[PDB]
């Protein structure tokens, strides 16, 4: 599906300044993960020890729920054979292939307990970055097999996330598989990118805004704001500022973080008021990305979601970053 986009970047000259861009540039959404097989066959039971210690048999992966903020589990679950196994899911696995399957958080990304166990689930995968931790205390005593994760979340240990949820399955060999591919795909958008950024880096970071209220901040190391930044060839400023969860966008920090481009979740600019409410929010305008009034959106659940369509992410956006 790459043929006419790689057409446009090899055509950008090389007098391209991308200092001098302005406006939006918006990536449209990736879709689907392309599985690595049409006949997975999980090898089970698999015992294992999950990221908070617990000890735990997986033994039936019929019915998966694979639930995080990013959007990571669900993509790797269909990558490795098993999307027609997933029965439910959160708000950010906005892939197509989960549209009309039954989302079990609520407001946002609190998990709901009945939800969950109404959809008899074989299978759990989750991690911390949803709660509330007691929803997941509560399904586990309520017979459900549980497999907390804590994936490293960076560009370089994409392939040992992948290996990581390929053992809870059952599918070693399609996660080798996924794994080789997908890190494949990265080093190769990397070499693209590499070619593309100017010498001196485009400063960014990443707003997370949701509705027109409070919900706007700039994010920090905990979210892979940085680890998608500088994938992108840019420096991420919140990084340069030791933000380590996330800060408010206010004007005192918009000012001192100054960045060149605001990376942001396509539906959460929508949910902002697009560009438009985006420049009404106070200390926005008058930085260098508010006055070329300077947008990558990326697609909400592939943003942060890293796993295996990261390589397909970074060509897409490095081609809207830097090529006009
Ligand atoms: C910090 C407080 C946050 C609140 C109150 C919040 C709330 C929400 C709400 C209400 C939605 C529903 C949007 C819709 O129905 O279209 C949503 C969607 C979403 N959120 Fe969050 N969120 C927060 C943080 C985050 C963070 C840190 C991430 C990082 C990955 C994230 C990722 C997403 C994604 C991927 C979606 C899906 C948007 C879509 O439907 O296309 N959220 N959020």
């Amino acid at each position: 599906s790459n043929g006419d986009l790689i057409e446009e970047i090899q055509a950008s000259s090389t007098s391209t300044d991308p200092r001098t861009f302005t406006g939006l540039s918006i990536v449209e959404d990736i879709g689907d993960v392309v599985p690595v097989t049409d006949n997975a066959s999980p090898a089970l039971p698999v015992s294992l020890t999950d990221a908070d210690g617990n000890d735990v048999v997986v033994e039936d992966v019929s019915r998966i729920l694979p639930l995080d903020l990013y959007g990571t589990y669900s993509k790797t679950i269909a990558g490795l054979g098993l999307v027609d196994n997933i029965v439910g899911r959160t708000v950010s696995s906005t892939e197509p292939a989960l549209a009309d399957t039954e989302v079990v958080t609520t407001g946002g990304h609190t998990l709901n307990a009945e939800a969950i166990l109404n959809l008899h689930p074989t299978l759990v995968i989750i991690d911390h970055s949803i709660g509330p931790r007691e929803v997941i205390d509560q399904i586990r005593a309520a017979g459900v097999a549980t497999v907390i994760m804590s994936p490293q979340r960076s560009i370089a240990s994409i392939g040992d996330d992948i290996r990581d949820i390929a053992s809870v399955v059952g599918l070693p060999e399609e996660g080798e598989k996924l794994a080789e591919r997908s890190v494949a795909e990265v080093e190769e958008a990397s070499t693209v990118v590499d070619e593309l950024t100017p010498e001196d880096p485009l400063k960014m970071v990443f707003l997370a805004a949701r509705g027109t209220g409070g919900v706007f901040f700039i994010l920090g190391d905990a979210y892979g704001g940085r680890d998608l930044i500088e994938g992108l060839g840019g420096v991420d400023m919140a990084a340069e500022k030791g933000i380590m969860d996330l800060a408010p966008a206010n004007a005192e920090a918009l000012a001192e973080l100054n960045p060149d481009v605001f990376v942001m979740m396509s539906e959460g600019l929508v949910s902002t008021g697009g560009i438009d409410g985006l420049m009404e929010r106070p200390g926005i305008a008058q930085t260098t990305a508010g006055q070329n009034q300077r947008v990558l959106a990326l697609p909400d659940g592939q943003s942060l979601a890293f796993g295996a369509q990261t390589g397909e992410l970074l060509l897409r956006a490095s081609r809207e970053l830097y090529v006009q």
